[PDB]
């Protein structure tokens, strides 16, 4: 089956879910490399005419341990993912929500298993997984965790603005189990994650 990861900005979700998925021997899944995808072809199509392109060409994400692809029109794109010009395309295609509809539609259509990571995995993607986790911690501690790695405060002030954001959006989903972090490494969280997992 599926396992969801969601959680909010800072939440360490992305390390927990390649962690799991690689204990379990099933793929991670993001929406990055499609966000990717849509800005490649965005670029090379020259292009709601995204939108158009995007659905008229046809894109399918393969999930596979060892890497994901992404193909269109038959064609793998992924390792033309990766480019200076995609990476200043892809921040502002991703904040359009017809984009991450489509991302949404094309998540839909990959068979399980896999560990999907983000916010809504559990929730607007995959609502029928049958095992979803949450993994939230105070703003505090996420910025205290993140500050290691700015100062607290510059941080701290981030992620209130972006979690404010993520509440107002949605919420976790019903049958997931959440997992406060604070006070637990990550080997523990993927611990109790795994231990989870009947």
């Amino acid at each position: 089956g599926i396992v969801t990861i969601d959680g909010p900005s800072a939440s360490g979700k992305s390390s927990v879910a390649r962690r799991v998925a690689a204990a379990l021997g099933v793929p991670y899944l993001s929406s990055g490399l499609l966000y990717r995808a849509a800005a490649f072809l965005a670029l090379r199509a020259g292009v709601e005419g995204l939108l158009a392109l995007l659905e008229g060409l046809g894109v399918r994400l393969l999930a596979q341990a060892e890497g994901n692809r992404v193909l269109a029109d038959g064609e793998d794109l992924t390792s033309f993912l990766h480019t200076p010009e995609v990476d200043r395309v892809v921040s502002a295609v991703a904040r359009l929500p017809g984009v991450r509809a489509w991302v949404n539609r094309r998540l839909k259509e990959v068979p399980p298993p896999f560990v999907a990571e983000g916010r809504d995995m559990g929730t607007a993607v995959f609502p029928e997984a049958a095992h979803k986790f949450y993994l939230t911690a105070s703003p505090e501690v996420r910025a205290w965790r993140r500050a290691r790695e700015q100062a607290y405060e510059e941080v701290l002030r981030d992620l209130l603005r972006r979690d404010e954001r993520d509440k107002a959006q949605s919420a976790p989903a019903p049958d997931a189990l959440v997992l406060d972090t604070g006070g637990m490494t990550l080997d523990e969280v993927v611990a109790w994650v795994l231990a989870h997992i009947r």
